[PDB]
């Protein structure tokens, strides 16, 4: 039984982060979480590319441009979506998730999902560096593990 | 840490706008908002292409033709969908959003989402130049920022 | 401003684990979580000492014997306590936590708290490798960070 | 991975038992359970020291005198506390458990907890040789395992 | 099976009593009970030392001074605490019991608990020489038995 | 009547801060509050030592190491605890507070309590730089006053 | 980015305090709070001018006379208003606040607002040196910071 798995060392890995600007008060907590995870697992702060896009709808196209780069090992997508009073939330969330998944399959590169989809502001706050943890940290950890796994699988 | 972001200057950028004719009383408010945003951020009114399509279902194909043009930096899609008494609203909205997202990923060009999806006429009016702002203005601002970002990323 | 913090590399660190036997169906999930964390952060499986004690009441004395060893950098305490029908749960939990804290202060060595205190079996299952994570993994991560921090602070 | 654990053989081990006199109708069932466990696991009835104290408040000081003896491998504390109509139960139970835990940490010797803390007489009867087992038997089993474990760890 | 136990003869034993002054109408009934028990079990009224302290908070320090005396075989602590309208009762009771227990363990001398902790004046009266007995008598009996037990154990 | 009191000048005082990483979105607001208080009362930013520990359970041992340093005048402990669904909150909070108090008494050095213990996320947010103030600022002010008081009392 | 801010040192600053006589039982607590703040932040008790006016309606005119003095750096207004049974409270409070604000703008000198406006006596007591703090202390702290800020801005 051949077993493949990824270690949690970030030595020599290069990451891209695409972060939205809407709900920036929570998005920047998520971004700090992701960067802290990368640095404290042994990565270098100079191996991180950060792209800021105006809203969550624009994440897939910028992520596609970042992932088409040769010197990027994994891409981390970060955003916050909070349901309002219309179905706008439903359509935006479905499009963002579908776009990211299709892009990852097409380019054969890891793209981790770090987007919060909350019904209320209280849930959104809970998941951005509060009692339920930090989604940016989780997404960065997943990206590190997948980059190492793909390196060993290649 | 390399950081990329877009400025909010519209100097020398060329935009396309695809606007639907259905619910024209609100659509033309959205269109005026978008054009005003472009002009007052320093763009030229002669660098704007406007395509009118009969309904919101037809937005993706016209937007595809506009985005395949070489001299268009970003495309702004504008329409109004109001839920009626049948599931027709659900299927139209899902198809429009999916089509726009897939087109943007395929052509690697920014296509901003300026379509209102409202349950009631009151919500639709609120979002078209009333207490909750103007969605056309927001879509134009997003298009300006993404055009500048893609210019700097290229 | 001098800033001290611990990295998340487990290279060259030696750990002790004290695990109770009561509720072993959940305790062994917690133990597997802790060992997996240590190994995948770069530690060696031969640098791990495992002590099994009959119940959670006996954790502090065994942990004291383990922490008095010269070649142990941090100790991880693991157990599961589920409230029954008497105040027995209250007194056991208070004694275990107080004993571990006093021992850590006396010996000036990190002793991380990986004991689940649940009101119901459902909560206990949720916290032992289910939707709310794995407490053993969290305790091991804390032990790694504190061992590195104490190394840098010394 | 070095693994330490205790066997369940009582050959050559010497035990002390401290038993309270209050609620003697249940305490003597607990004592019979403990002695039967020790004897049927291969111990000798002549290697057992039994101290009787008037009440549960007095268990820690007598247990301390017993555990300071050189030829005692583990001490088993046995008593029954049943909640009455005042907070007296709360303070007695907290003091007894805290005293036993501190004594065990100070002397570095196993002291197992065999004290029943019940809200009602029915629960107390259930736990003293009835449908829920015998707490004295459980405490003796824990003492045997810890004595063997400490022997192997030394 | 070596068996140790204390007889109920008070011949040649010297006792100290620490009694609080607050709630003196019940405290002096408790004191009379304790002294009567000692005398009618064969002790001498000249072998009794009585210390009066202003309140129940001060019992542990005076009891410590009494128990550090060489010619005192056991110390009896006596007081009455009745819950009022604030948490003051909770903190006083917890401190008194903890102090007495720690002192007894440190000095290796019997200190019996004869403090009434009642929710209502009716319970306090019941336990001070009324239908539920006399707590001072019970504490003195415990002290006699422990003094004899420690003599035989030495 | 000799009267001793501390001034609120931080000139020439050296402080240590121990801050937990859990709930970092609120902890870093508390840390900014404490540092701002120290600096604007006339202290130097180079006289501040900052230690980061993984969780609130680990605060006492790191605080002990910091307070055993000769050139530290006071230590400020900072963390956030929010009640969840289990008694875990109760035991963690009791251990942290008891450990800090015992450490301060043993080392005869001021250790101020800046840990938020909240039932809900709303209370926690209120006490971390919102309508009810900033607990880090309060803890730093207390540390300054006690350092000056101990200087004058020595 | 030029940044201006005030320190919290009161060295060499001269303050005026205008205090009303009505509700003097709470007003004198507020006054003691303000004076204590000034003195313990390094000010001199001889640099404080205190004016007593009969009621809160008279605060603005006396404050105007104090602030027209050349050797006064900031003025602290202190009073207590408690709603009665008529709209008298509404008109008095509106006039006092408006007068103080207009005076501060006209004279270009800091005048801090230390007047309690409470619906009930319980709220008034809470805000005058009880669980919610002391408003006089807060007003004095604000005056110190603004005096330093205006000094640095000049």
């Amino acid at each position: 039984m051949q077993i493949y798995e990824g270690k949690l060392t970030a030595e020599g890995l290069r990451f891209g982060i695409v972060a939205s600007r809407f709900n920036h008060a929570l998005v920047d907590r998520l971004v700090e979480g992701a960067i802290d995870c990368i640095v404290r697992h042994g990565g270098r702060e100079e191996d991180i590319t950060l792209v800021r896009v105006p809203g969550s709808w624009e994440i897939p196209v910028a992520a596609g441009e970042l992932a088409r780069k040769e010197d990027i090992d994994a891409v981390i997508a970060i955003g916050v979506l909070i349901r309002g009073a219309t179905p706008h939330f439903d359509y935006i969330a479905s499009e963002v998730s579908k776009g990211l998944a299709n892009l990852s399959l097409e380019l054969r590169k890891p793209i981790t999902f770090g987007v919060i989809t909350a019904d209320t502001l209280e849930q959104a706050i809970e998941r951005a560096g509060t009692k339920h943890g930090n989604k940016g940290w989780e997404a960065a950890l997943s990206a590190i593990e997948m980059a190492n796994l793909f390196k060993s699988l290649r």
